[PDB]
């Protein structure tokens, strides 16, 4: 003692309800679903499931563009509905930790009808208004999902701001009116007894006064250039200390486009703004500034990445560690290998990475499986609103055509991850006796829920295996990190110590024989489980022969 918060050694889960379960045929999984399968978690090991938006809203960007904050989204059931996922979560020990939208609302949110109705209205100044320059919008700014962040309306002739879509007006955090409304909706939540946090874009809840054009260097890289309002971390300080200093909630903010250097304002615990964060200089290590477009990368940039990241933590800060969510291609196939023949190999060494990273794990519905990557054929079967957005920026600009982008956002779009989830065989692998609103893979008839729960060499077996494993064991939760060898781009290994226990950890990204030698005076102790592996190493060991894409956790002496 002290013993470290429940959320540093706890193994959550994101569940993106809308491809969970459905339960009414509607072909969109809801509330009553996820509640249904909350003992499948349970077994599962998870601790605290984190669901994305579930509020009101007209669904312009699913669930992420919000109507109204009191009230739960239609198409998931009910607040009874909510409620209940509460209750039965409780029972179980479970914590749920929800998605906080704040940055922007709904264009259908009632603040913001008020807001657009005339420029002396008392919502006015609850969203960002600006008069046009020379004959255009008031500056540069593109926004995320295509075009201008800037959208005139007709009633005022003003120019709105969006940093996403035109359906998603930003709030205005410079008026305290707008943030005390914001406080009290999170108290509202928070009383119902939320668990946790997850603030969706919180790096740009500041703007730049004046709204100056960004520069030639900023414009490639807007999404940074977001972060950097003057007044963001005041705005974050001064909600923790009306909010959070007065419940036992964790907070996670997602820190999307911010310099990894900038990071520890948020986290460190000194601060009194988040307890931890979501970064995406790893998710995003070998994507594009386009967002688009992928660059090929070894294990020596994944590695050293990560080493990056988990250096930036210090002693007072806190990270969370992911290899997928629902805004990425699925992680076997983002950073293993999907081919038949390795999916669930690279699938169980990636799982053996994700769960014993120093930071709190957060596993994606059904990378647990071993989910891969969509086989999408025409642009038409992406519903994402990004794409119709790389859309319009790209091919009708005639920068790209409409097959190099399907090509490129085939690999890296977010409706990878949004494909229903495979519980069995049985129709749409059981997801809905509907027709699901995101096509099923067709790959559901060997890789589903069912299939894998009985057998124990399955993915699911392993991750459960894994999830048990750093629950027993402290170091692989708390402890330190030391990469062995930040320039190997072939096997990735490291140590977690704590109290004079370490562990090493050796995972082989080749689909090719290796050798690992482990440091000079560490010697094997103890096998405590390994993936794709022939034998465990005898204790004393020296150094270790790796098969393909073989993965282990060892007690070192
Ligand atoms: O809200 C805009 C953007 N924020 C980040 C979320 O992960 C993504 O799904 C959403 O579209
Ligand atoms: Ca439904």
């Amino acid at each position: 003692k002290p013993g470290a918060p429940w959320w540093k050694s706890a193994v959550f889960y994101q569940v993106y309800p809308r491809s969970f379960k459905d339960t009414n045929g509607d072909g969109i999984g809801d509330f009553k679903g996820l509640t249904e399968k909350l003992d499948y978690l349970k077994g599962l090991g998870i601790d605290a499931i984190w669901i994305n938006p579930h509020y009101a809203s007209p669904n312009t960007d699913n669930g992420y563009d919000i109507s109204d904050y009191r009230e739960v989204m239609k198409e998931y059931g009910t607040m009874e509905d909510f409620d209940r996922l509460m209750a039965e979560l409780k029972k179980r020990g479970m914590r749920l930790m929800v998605d906080v939208v704040i940055n922007h609302s709904s264009d259908q949110h009632e603040w913001f009808k008020s807001s657009r109705a005339s420029k002396d209205n008392p919502y006015r100044d609850y969203y960002f208004w600006r008069d046009g320059k020379d004959g255009h919008e008031p500056n540069n700014y593109p926004s995320f999902f295509g075009g201008s962040a800037w959208e005139k309306d007709p009633v005022t002739g003003q120019y709105y701001l969006h940093y996403f879509g035109r359906q998603q007006p930003d709030l205005n955090w410079d008026t305290p009116k707008l943030r005390e409304e914001l406080y009290a909706m999170l108290r509202f939540w928070l009383d119902k007894g939320v668990s946790g946090m997850r603030f969706d874009t919180v790096a740009t809840y500041s703007k730049t006064p004046g709204f100056p054009d960004l520069t030639p260097e900023q414009m490639k890289n807007f999404a940074e250039a977001y972060t950097q309002g003057p007044n963001l971390h005041r705005y974050l300080q001064e909600m923790h200390e009306k909010v959070f200093d007065h419940y036992d909630a964790v907070t996670a903010g997602e820190i999307f486009g911010a310099p990894l250097n900038q990071v520890p304002l948020f986290i460190d615990s000194r601060r009194k703004e988040l307890d931890m964060a979501f970064t995406f200089d790893l998710i995003r290590y070998d994507r594009a500034l386009d967002r688009w477009h992928t660059i090929p990368r070894t294990l020596a940039d994944f590695r050293q990445t990560i080493d990056k990241v988990d250096a930036i933590a210090g002693e007072y800060g806190w990270n969370t560690f992911f290899l997928g969510n629902h805004d990425n291609p699925r992680a076997v196939s983002h950073f293993g290998d999907d081919r038949p023949q390795w999916r669930e190999a690279s699938a169980k060494a990636l799982a053996t990475v994700t769960l014993t990273q120093r930071g709190t794990p957060f596993i994606f519905q059904g990378d647990e499986l071993g989910m891969t990557n969509y086989p999408f054929k025409t642009l038409q079967d992406f519903d994402d609103i990004e794409v119709k957005g790389f859309f319009q920026d790209y091919v009708e600009t005639g920068k790209a055509t409409a097959e190099e982008l399907l090509t490129n956002v085939a690999l890296t779009s977010r409706d990878n991850a949004r494909t229903p989830f495979q519980w069995d065989d049985s129709a749409n692998a059981g997801f809905t006796t509907g027709k699901p609103w995101l096509k099923v893979n067709p790959n559901y008839t060997e890789i589903n829920a069912a299939r894998e729960i009985g057998d124990p060499k399955s993915v699911y077996s392993f991750y459960r295996n894994l999830i048990s494993i750093r629950h027993e064991t402290p170091a692989l939760s708390t402890g330190s990190y030391r990469d062995i060898d930040p320039s190997n781009a072939d096997v990735y290994a490291y140590t977690r110590s704590q109290d004079g226990e370490t562990y090493l950890v050796v995972v082989n990204f080749k689909a090719e024989p290796r050798s690992f030698t482990l440091p000079d005076g560490m010697h094997i102790a103890e096998t405590l489980i390994e993936s794709s592996s022939p034998a465990a190493p005898a204790a004393g060991a020296a150094s270790l022969e790796l098969q393909p894409w073989q993965s282990g956790i060892y007690k070192v002496k």
